[PDB]
């Protein structure tokens, strides 16, 4: 449909781990980033690649793995060891197939949330559940970068939110079929699942070390939009003549919060302010089907105006339980970025925002939508 899975939501279900042998030289580099980066052989291995046609990628999951393989190589090539020795030109033999593949997938040619979180995972045992202990990432950047903890916990918050995203048909069908009790139960189940998602969020502390995250992983999640180290962006050699600017990876790119914002009539993207513009821009970094799902939600009748029109205190409280769960998620998320960014920085996000004013503006807009203070 909108490529939303019942079990894993916006995440890519059962991602492919292997490319055709035709792409072994790509897979080799992506699988050995920690060693190749540490030695300083990474950039040499990229510059020596043959130009490989993308036409031996024959399905969506192969294309998505290839985008993830190439995005990881690209971040590693641009940033190197992260100490300031950047590369301003992505070599032709990687830039052209990467940009061609990205154009086919309708995603910018930079590593995005949907690559390094949503498609970057496997079950260890396919017969066992989606728990951290039965899961692994497909690619990491450096030894000790906590990429497994960071990507898998982000993924598990996505999967937790999937149990709410499936209820969204019920919400709209119940509004149109004027089914008050069905709508109410639905809103309560959404809020219940958004509360579970917050509980899963606490696992960030279990699996991500602030120093490793800030000083190692963040380097490879950074983009080249408003980045002083690549002030003009990146040259995609052989594809575009002038450099292009693209934001780095972040869960601003996640569709989970934007989808419940839109669902609840929270006007995060309205106006010309910087918060609205960023959240708007980040939709360009979501898979096109998920972008389409968000816009579809925006066109539907307003859940807020329905609840507000009915003089129904049970409905208003169910709606408010949903808004409160978003508020709590975003308040807890302020604690996370304080621990993982602000504190380590003293010893801007990878997406490109002035993050603390941005994040509090988004939370404040969210709490503004409560029906009862
Ligand atoms: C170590 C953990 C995390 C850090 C340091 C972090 C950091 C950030 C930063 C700096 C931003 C501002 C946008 C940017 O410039 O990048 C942001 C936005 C955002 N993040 Fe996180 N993040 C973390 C984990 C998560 C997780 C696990 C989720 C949900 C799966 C999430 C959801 C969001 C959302 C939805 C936004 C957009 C702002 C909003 O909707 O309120 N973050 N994050
Ligand atoms: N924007 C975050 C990084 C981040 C948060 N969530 C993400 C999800 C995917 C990729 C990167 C991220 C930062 O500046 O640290």
């Amino acid at each position: 449909a909108y490529h939303i899975d019942e079990e894993v939501g916006f995440a890519l279900p059962n991602p492919q781990e292997n490319l055709p042998d035709f792409y072994n030289d790509w897979m080799f580099i992506a699988k050995h980033l920690p060693d190749l980066i540490e030695s300083g052989q990474l950039r040499e291995r990229v510059e020596k690649l043959n130009m490989l046609s993308i036409d031996h990628l024959t399905d969506h999951k192969s294309q998505r793995l290839a985008r993830l393989v190439l995005g990881c190589i690209t971040m590693a090539y641009v940033w190197g060891k992260g100490h300031g020795d950047v590369r301003k030109v992505l070599p032709r033999n990687i830039a052209v197939p990467y940009c061609q593949l990205s154009a086919a997938l309708e995603l910018p040619p930079i590593l995005v949330y949907a690559d390094c979180v949503l498609a970057n995972w496997k079950k260890k045992d396919p017969n066992k559940p989606l728990t951290y202990e039965n899961m692994d990432v497909l690619f990491s950047f450096r030894d000790g970068d906590c990429s497994k903890g960071f990507f898998l916990v982000s993924l598990l918050v996505e999967i937790a939110a999937a149990s709410a995203i499936k209820v969204i048909p019920t919400v709209f069908k119940a509004m149109q079929m004027q089914e008050r009790d069905t709508l109410l139960k639905a809103l309560l189940e959404i809020a219940s699942c958004l509360e579970k998602a917050l509980q899963v969020f606490h696992q960030i502390h279990d699996h991500v070390n602030p120093k490793a995250f800030f000083s190692v992983l963040r380097i490879y999640l950074s983009g080249w939009k408003g980045n002083p180290q690549l002030s003009d962006g990146l040259v995609y050699e052989g594809f575009w003549e002038d450099p292009k600017e693209f934001a780095g990876g972040s869960a601003g790119q996640s569709s989970v919060f934007q989808c419940f914002d839109v669902l609840l009539g929270i006007q995060q993207t309205a106006g010309g302010g910087h918060a609205a513009q960023f959240l708007q821009d980040m939709r360009r970094y979501m898979p096109p089907a998920h972008r389409n799902f968000l816009c579809s939600l925006e066109s539907n009748p307003s859940v807020r105006e329905f609840v507000l029109s009915k003089g129904d205190a049970g409905l208003r409280e169910a709606y408010d339980a949903c808004v409160k769960a978003l508020v709590s998620l975003r308040s807890y998320h302020l604690q996370i970025v304080t621990k993982y960014i602000l504190i380590p920085a003293s010893q801007k996000g990878t997406g490109g925002t002035d993050l603390m004013n941005f994040l509090k503006t988004v939370r404040s807009t969210t709490e503004k939508s409560l029906l009862k203070e």
